[PDB]
């Protein structure tokens, strides 16, 4: 579990996120909960992803894309982020989870690992 | 495990697909093996979604996308894939990893047992 949980009745503030997250991004809670995750954008984030994220939250839909974003400590990382609304009985949207995937290289090795009968 | 393997040297044919792709497509090995995944879009696929995906692939980039897809039975789904390069050594593309996730909807129930302390 890497994801957090934003609040749509609080303008998409976080109000909640997993521990997975803090490790990922090496942000505390004091940089985190009551903010908008946009803050990890940065030099090079692609402008039309972030747009098609807008649309997405937007329309009330899922969504995934990869995306840059940068650790605490400004190294930059390349995110799979996927997006699904949370709805009430109503059908209304009330929050949005979101969860974030470290792109990291897969090896021949780790597909061996996945393959093996 | 929801994914497939696809062989770069031979025109990303599926040489591999783990046992929730065929539950989640109805499809069976017969239709999967030695094919393109191309066959799972379908009328209202998004075409420059697709556009993307093709892009990311020759370019050996990870990558993610929400896609409409249909079972076998002509059922539509929403399909989160992402997708990832498996080089060798050279560091040359000789597989593609995708992993399909069955959008379903997210519920204040599941987001509790998600959230709940
Ligand atoms: C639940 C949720 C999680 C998000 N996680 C991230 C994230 O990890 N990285 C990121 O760059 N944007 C993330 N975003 C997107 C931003 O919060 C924002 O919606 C996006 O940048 C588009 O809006 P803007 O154009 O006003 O910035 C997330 C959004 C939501 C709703
Ligand atoms: C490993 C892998 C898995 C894929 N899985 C899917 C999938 O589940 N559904 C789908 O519509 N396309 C999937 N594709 C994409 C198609 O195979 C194809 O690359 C895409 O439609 C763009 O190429 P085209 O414009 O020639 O069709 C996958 C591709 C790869 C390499």
């Amino acid at each position: 579990h890497t994801f957090v949980v934003a609040d749509a009745t609080k303008d998409m503030a976080i109000m909640y996120a997993s521990a997975g997250f803090y490790e990922m991004t090496q942000y505390g809670p004091e940089d985190v909960i009551g903010k908008n995750c946009r803050f990890l954008q940065g030099p090079g984030t692609d402008t039309e992803e972030v747009a098609r994220i807008r649309r997405a939250i937007k329309n009330g839909e899922s969504h995934c894309g990869r995306l840059l974003n940068y650790k605490k400590d400004g190294t930059p990382f390349w995110n799979l982020l996927t997006l699904a609304p949370i709805k009430n009985e109503q059908g209304a949207v009330v929050k949005f989870i979101g969860m974030n995937v470290e792109v990291t290289q897969f090896t021949e090795g780790e597909l061996e690992k996945a393959m093996r009968p």
